[PDB]
Formats: structure tokens, sequence, C-alpha cells
């Protein structure tokens, strides 16, 4: 009787307040943080799928109402059919961007620390007249140009990589665009040394 609408409602309202959480969470705004909503919202994907297995069985349970009450147990069905579509697709959708999300920001941190890691070791160098060996500085410059040559197509790449997940309209927009952001900013501080650099070698 009413414990059957009550049962409806119950699926109804799991799919309701998944919904409401998957439209409200966050996507992260660094490595760490953008792995955790991915981890969690792994979880929160499996257990929709899952709840199929319910809805097929509300489905099922279906030939053993009489006439009188399949009609109206029925409707409910297609509420319930409706709201998990959107439901799914909206968890795809999600797990989808993270993924995306993810993998560019996995790479520009990458980049971002061998960046910051080059600066370190070429600022370390003596470049001064205090090191009198022109021809060793002038071979360690170059070397330095050889691996910025390479690493600069990187990333470019990892530039374009981004601009087409904001094409995409990525719902993650801020956390993209902060790294392409960072990247260049890392970059422009290295071009940055670079001259410097190329003072002393004049």
């Amino acid at each position: 009787e009413d414990s059957t609408l009550r049962y409806l409602q119950d699926l109804l309202a799991w799919v309701e307040e998944n919904q409401h959480r998957v439209d409200g969470a966050e996507w992260g705004v660094d490595l760490p943080s953008v792995e955790a909503q991915l981890g969690s919202h792994r979880g929160l994907h499996q257990s929709i799928e899952e709840f199929r297995a319910k809805i097929e069985r509300a489905r099922s349970d279906e030939g053993q109402l009489s006439p009188a009450t399949r009609g109206a147990y029925r409707d409910c069905l297609g509420r319930l059919d409706l709201q998990y579509a959107k439901l799914l697709n909206s968890s795809k959708a999600r797990l989808r961007s993270l993924e995306s999300l993810h993998s560019f920001v996995a790479a520009a941190t990458k980049e971002l620390m061998w960046l910051n890691e080059k600066e370190e070791e070429e600022v370390g160098f003596d470049w001064s007249d205090r090191n009198t060996n022109m021809t060793a500085k002038k071979e360690s410059y170059s070397a330095l140009m050889r691996e910025l040559e390479l690493k600069e197509k990187k990333i470019k790449e990892l530039q374009n990589a981004g601009d087409r997940l904001l094409r995409e309209d990525h719902p993650a927009r801020p956390t993209v665009e902060s790294f392409q952001a960072a990247l260049q900013t890392q970059w422009s501080w290295m071009l940055q040394l670079c001259c410097c650099i190329e003072a002393h070698l004049k």
C-alpha cells in the first residue's frame, strides 16, 4: 500500500540527493586536491551504476500489483527511470571531466617542478668573473639552451592541451587557467634567468 509508495519515493530521494551531490562538488585546485576529488568520485560513480539493480528490481515487482494500482506504480517508475538517467549522465560527465583535469594538472605540475629545479641548479653555478674559465661557462650555457629548446616544445604542448579543455567549456576552467598562468610565469622566469646568465658571457 503506502509502504509501496514509500519505497519508490525512497529510491527517488536517493537519486535526488546524489544529483545534488554531483552537481555541487568541487574540482580541485592542485594535484593532490584533484586526485582526491577523482578518487572520491570514482566510488560515488560506481555506487550510482550499482544503483540500477534496485531500479530493475522495482521494475520486476511490477507484475505483483493488482490491475487497479499498476498504473500509478508505473507512473512513478517512469519518474525514477527519468531522474536516474539524468543522474548517471551527470556522473559520467563529472568523471570524464575529472579525468581530463587530473591528466592536465599532473603533467603541468611535473613541468613546473622540473623548471623550478633547473632554475635552482643554474643559479647555483658560478657565472661571475670569479670563475675565470669563459670557455667552460659558454659550454654550460650551450648545454642549458639545448635542454630548454626541447623543454619549450613540451610546455607549448601543455598550453595547447589546456586551451583544448577551455574550448571544450571544461567546468574546472579556473584551475586550468591558473596552471596555464603558472606555466607561463615559470617559463618567463627561466627566460629572465637566461638573460642574466648571458650578461656574464659578454
